[PDB]
């Protein structure tokens, strides 16, 4: 019985598009909420869209059914209907009275924690321009935000909103964007993605999330620490490291979630409180989407839905809620583990013992939250013991139910966590020439590549391809240049760029710190910096003075994570790459280009 908090959006939009509104009675939407749709052109993209410079530089990739499937998507009207054809139903069913007491305390108990020290204020509009300027938003009209920033007619219309919600009220905020001319509905998405950002982007602007404050988390934190973090807390003294997943976390995010996380407006006051409880009530939990959809006779519309109780928006305030309501779910689990609670306790919590739960948070919170490290929906926890494995009577009736794995068997860890996965990797080990230790990422190099394949807009801007072509090669140089294949494809690719050409574009992805390597300065300069002078972990601060001497990992590991060498595709590569090289600048044109491979050849290991 909801539809009041939406009604003012479908307004806004009715009448835009009202040249065009109608009600389909086609609508296959019975899972979300119909509202109409408009005649639009069909912007759906054909499939996938390749960065010919990755591309080029990589041919025996070219056969790889790992790297490519991963390439083709469909934004089509076609593929957008089959796609929200799917999408899980479940409702993640809201938890019993004992489970939802002490999710309660221990969500108070963390919300106090975190704002033990940091007072919550209002990131302004120079915070965003500058945010904007730099930091990513999902492409590259990210310079058309750059742009609608300068422009006082976007601030105009925020203004507008912005006063609306001081009222309790949304127009123009709907998180999806698609569609002397008008750029509004632009100026729209972009400004709800303000709106939300003054108003609880403090969270991640602060650092709420980062370690210090909230012990567990690791909010700001670049691969090149993730890896010494999992080592010290693979390291406490308990059991076994255990990094279990919640299968479809998104969709497991219950009611009191939700208002668990909505807490967060208790910690404000006057305006405010107002403008954020608008972003949590308005924006977060009544969400508006747009989806495109063939319909009759060929034409094509966009259709207008809503679902209730939504999980939010706007990735970067997600990520920090997301990692709020992990770290409150793991606190919990380890209460279990420890016998604070049972199963006695889910329906109703027993024998007068919810003073037990806050004497608890209040005595080992902090402690065992140093035993967490949590990235949104990914964590890595180093129970007291292992009792945590079958500690699954709260975790499950949190509707948390782990992935790969049947509801009640128990849960499976580690010793060595130089092998537990954090944030789609596996930390290693790594020895220097000079006998110095490094701890390093690593993944599959199948999915390095495949992703580094991929780029944005039907590349017509070739400076824009061989540029975000350039950041993929100068991180990988950064963080996985142990790997043998990828410190000579980045070389290749650095190569065949324009020395002056700044790196540019998204190779930052389900991590987020980092961007180290969007930089035209020296790569060698800026490893130095991230690997041994920056590096609190590294005791030594003599610098290395060539890339010979930045260590690779051992012949075995670099297959273990899906190396090609020893192969003859990548033999015939290895050898005749500067055609290729030389292919690419052709292309590219007349620009300044440098060597970085002949100094490479020279440390070439071969056929074993
Ligand atoms: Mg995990
Ligand atoms: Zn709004």
């Amino acid at each position: 019985s909801d539809t009041s908090k939406i009604k003012n959006r479908i307004e806004r939009l009715r009448r835009e598009y009202s040249s065009t509104w109608h009600h389909d009675e086609n609508h296959p939407y019975r899972t979300w909420n119909y509202h109409g749709s408009y005649e639009v052109k069909p912007t759906g993209s054909a499939s996938s869209l390749v960065n010919g410079v990755v591309r080029l530089l990589s041919k025996p990739w070219d056969t790889i059914t790992n790297v490519t499937t991963m390439a083709m998507t469909d934004t089509t009207p076609f593929g957008q209907q089959r796609v929200f054809k799917e999408k899980v139903d479940t409702k993640a069913p809201e938890p019993p009275e004992g489970v939802k007491y002490v999710l309660n305390e221990t969500t108070n108990w963390l919300w106090a924690f975190l704002a033990r020290e940091k007072r919550p204020r209002m990131c302004s509009r120079e915070e965003f321009i500058r945010k904007v300027n730099s930091n990513a938003e999902e492409q590259n009209q990210w310079r058309s935000a750059r742009e609608a920033v300068e422009d006082p007619k976007f601030w105009e219309m925020v203004d507008e909103e912005r006063e609306a919600h001081l009222r309790g009220e949304c127009h123009t905020c709907i998180y999806n964007m698609m569609g002397k001319g008008s750029r509004a509905i632009w100026f729209m998405w972009l400004g709800a993605r303000f709106l939300e950002f003054e108003a609880l982007g403090f969270l991640n602007e602060d650092h709420w999330l980062g370690r210090k404050n909230s012990g567990g988390g690791v909010e700001g934190l670049g691969l090149q620490k993730l890896g010494y973090i999992l080592r010290e807390v693979g390291t406490r003294p308990g059991g076994r490291i255990y990094a279990d997943d919640t299968a479809g976390w998104d969709t497991r995010i219950t009611r009191a979630d939700l208002e668990n996380e909505a807490k967060v407006l208790e910690l404000l006051d006057g305006e405010h409180r107002r403008l954020a409880r608008a972003i949590i009530e308005l924006t977060y939990r009544h969400k508006v989407v747009k989806v495109m959809r063939p319909a009759a006779d060929g034409r094509t519309v966009m259709d207008v839905i809503s679902r209730e109780d939504q999980r939010g928006s706007g990735q970067v305030v997600t990520y920090a809620l997301n990692t709020f309501t992990n770290l409150a779910v793991q606190l919990v689990r380890m209460m279990e583990g420890e016998g604070v609670i049972g199963p006695d306790d889910v329906e109703k919590l027993t024998k007068g013992k919810g003073p037990k739960v806050r004497t608890w948070l209040s005595e080992n919170g902090e402690e065992r939250l140093s035993r967490m490290a949590v990235s949104g929906d990914d964590c890595v926890v180093k129970p007291l013991d292992d009792r945590f494995a079958t500690s699954l009577h709260f975790l499950n009736a949190m509707s948390k139910v782990r992935k790969d794995i049947q509801e009640w068997k128990p849960s499976t860890g580690w010793y060595d966590w130089q092998q537990v996965p954090f944030c789609s990797n596996h930390f290693t080990e790594l020895i220097m020439k000079d006998g110095r230790t490094l701890v390093t990422p690593c993944r599959g190099q199948d999915e390095l590549v495949g992703r580094a394949r991929i780029s944005p807009g039907a590349g017509w801007n070739v400076r824009d391809t061989a540029c975000l072509a350039k950041s993929y090669a100068q991180m990988w140089l950064l963080l996985y240049f142990h790997r043998r294949d990828l410190r000579l494809m980045a070389n290749a690719i650095c190569s065949a760029v324009p020395v002056n050409w700044v790196p540019t574009g998204r190779t930052t992805w389900s991590i987020h710190a980092g961007g180290e390597w969007m930089t035209t300065e020296d790569m060698l300069e800026v490893w130095n910096r991230v690997w041994i002078e920056e590096n609190e972990w590294m005791e030594d601060k003599t610098p290395v003075e060539k890339w010979s001497d930045v260590p690779y990992s051992g012949k075995r590991e670099d297959i273990w994570c899906g190396s090609l060498i020893g192969t003859r595709a990548r033999a015939t590569w290895a050898e005749n790459i500067q055609v290729a090289i030389n292919q690419v600048r052709s292309i590219i044109g007349d620009e300044k280009y440098v060597d970085y491979m002949s100094s490479l050849k020279r440390y070439e290991d071969t056929t074993l």
